[PDB]
């Protein structure tokens, strides 16, 4: 059975406007803003963007993949499925 979100889980994550993006739950550093209460620091594979979602917009890329990891136009998404693919838990520094 699913456990809540943790950091390092990988998923797809939506915003107003965008396709389901890959993406992965960040930790927080030492000394780094925390985010909003019932929400999480979203890291989003391709553009390497920043952004506090709640659980409503998080999708597990296991379950998803086969519907949201398909090729898109839009800038930095293609960048994403691979590294989410081959390289997720790497520093994107
Ligand atoms: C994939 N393009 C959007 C997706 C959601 C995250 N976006 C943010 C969030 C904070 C700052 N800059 N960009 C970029």
């Amino acid at each position: 059975m699913p456990h809540a979100f943790k950091p390092g889980d990988l998923v797809f994550a939506k915003m107003k406007g965008y396709p389901h993006w890959p993406a992965r739950i960040d930790d927080i550093a030492d000394g780094a803003v925390k985010p909003p209460p019932n929400k999480y620091p979203i890291f989003f594979f391709g553009t390497h963007e920043t952004a506090f979602l709640g659980p409503k917009d998080l999708f597990p890329y296991d379950k998803s993949k086969d519907k949201y990891g398909k090729p898109n136009k839009r800038k930095g998404f293609n960048e994403g499925l691979w590294e989410i693919q081959n390289n997720p838990h790497a520093s994107y520094s």
